[PDB]
């Protein structure tokens, strides 16, 4: 009963359509992504791996409404806690799985932070995440393979905060692309 696009230009496509309109059916857009089966011949030219951090790497600007990127984990790569800015922030496995923890936000008080839930995303899976549901941390869990993932963001935002997981303290952290649809950004 889900729309299975066969090509991530047929997913692309078809979130150019759910984005068009003022609501946004997440379950929908959620099933959606998910039934695309991950093909690294459609994407390779996007995977851009970095030997210190993972990257970002924009594939389409969604007409305004949504951002559509690639990030790639090389081995061992995690990023920081954070939060995405009151936007719609979809992530699907492309290779390799994530651990993904959730933790809550942290009061003005100064405290360790609270992990709320932990799980690893599988093959194809696509989770969903917004300011409401919590604050994540995202991860590769090998130290010998890669892990690529597909990540749609409604509106698309560029700056981020990072959160001490000692204390709760955060700090805006401005997000860059590695490549913008195959092509390198000047200055990783
Ligand atoms: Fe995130």
């Amino acid at each position: 009963e889900v729309l299975k696009p066969r090509t991530l230009a047929d997913l692309i496509r078809i979130l150019h359509q759910l984005f068009a309109g003022d609501e946004v059916n997440v379950e929908e857009v959620q099933a959606i992504m998910e039934a695309y089966e991950s093909d690294p011949t459609e994407w390779a030219m996007y995977a851009k791996f970095d030997q210190y951090r993972y990257t970002r790497n924009l594939v389409d600007q969604g007409n305004g409404k949504f951002n559509l990127m690639i990030l790639c984990w090389g081995e061992g790569h995690g990023s920081s806690i954070h939060d995405h800015t009151n936007s719609h922030c979809f992530l699907k496995m492309l290779q390799g799985n994530l651990k993904e923890t959730l933790f809550a936000w942290p009061d003005k008080k100064s405290n360790e932070m609270v992990k709320k839930s932990e799980r690893v995303l599988r093959e194809n899976q696509c989770a969903y995440i917004n300011d409401s549901v919590g604050l994540h941390r995202v991860e590769n869990i090998s130290h010998t393979e890669p892990a690529v993932s597909l990540h749609l963001y409604s509106p698309p935002f560029d700056t981020c905060h990072a959160f001490d997981q000692r204390t709760g303290h955060k700090n805006k952290v401005t997000m860059t692309f590695h490549s913008k649809f195959g092509i390198r950004t000047p200055n990783a």
